[PDB]
């Protein structure tokens, strides 16, 4: 509801890419992660199945594999990138408050540096975790109390897959909005 | 019950060493084998617990680890150590019905030199099958479908290596016994 609201005053004090191409991409994002992919997650350990009888070994393949959940991963990296355009609000706030361009510009252009940093930061971590963007079916599992090595079968792998994609897409074309931004700035000097 | 009618008449027509020691450890071997040995094998498929959830995974492995159960072997050893005795005992029966040295020579030297062949070949058959005369607990399988290797365990292991041993050892005292009786009668000549 008063997010709508909280929306009005971002749109406002940016440039023209930051004002609607950004703030539509992060809304898009957002709408994604909320109304569509956080039920694809919803059964992720439930409908987790391992080819086993001893007890404990379920937990300790899920945890091995998915040491943290792909939206809870989604959701942190929203909260870091939506926090310096927050820090710059409450500074212009603060701003005004106190009245009644090089202060402006340092603020602006480290925000947007911030940005940067962040989504390059959690796009590394999931490849890195993750081993690519295609989730597999199947997982083998060799950790303690599992005996030998146990076959254990992931849950909606393929629909994970296209969701995993769509996020990972929308984040690279941020990062080269906030690079143009960067240009922008820099050749005005 | 007519099994001991049976024995003394197989007890006569023999030697020192073979009418005694040969015959007394023959029936010492069946009766391990009837009285004591039969029922410890008895719960050999239905004690047998794999740790896994894969269908057909216990008949696979039960069946790749124990190609032939002990007690079969040892059965099928005692019938075939009994034959070249039951066959000269026809043999005599024969000849003394159509008579109302060399010829019982040959036949009683034959029959010994038989159980020699027969002692010796079951005893290595139990040892290349079964890799040495010791149960193992734990038997670690990987036949198709078990899926990677499953851990299965053996039920009674201990009490089947005792009479493992026990039955080897006799066996092998048998040996020695026949082969004395070849000494005697080949310095004889």
């Amino acid at each position: 509801g008063t997010l709508q609201t909280i929306l009005g005053g971002v749109n406002k004090h940016s440039t023209s890419i930051g004002k609607i191409w950004l703030t539509v991409l992060f809304i898009f994002r957002i709408m994604i992660l909320v109304v569509a992919a956080k039920e694809v997650w919803g059964d992720e350990q439930a409908d987790f199945v391992c080819n086993t009888l001893q007890p404990g070994c379920k937990n300790v393949c899920y945890d091995h594999y998915f040491p943290i959940s792909h939206i809870r991963l989604w959701a942190l990296q929203l909260i870091f990138v939506s926090t310096p355009a927050l820090l710059v609000a409450m500074h212009v706030a603060y701003r005004r408050h106190e009245k009644k361009e090089g202060s402006l510009w340092w603020t602006y252009t480290s925000s947007i540096f911030f940005r940067v940093i962040f989504e390059a930061a959690f796009m590394y971590v999931f490849y890195v975790m993750y081993d690519g963007f295609s989730m597999q079916r199947l997982v083998k599992c060799n950790a303690w109390p599992c005996p030998n090595t146990v076959d254990c079968f992931v849950s909606r792998p393929t629909e994970k897959t296209v969701f995993t994609v769509f996020m990972i897409a929308v984040s690279g074309i941020c990062i080269l909005l906030n690079v143009t931004e960067l240009c922008y700035l820099l050749i005005r000097y």
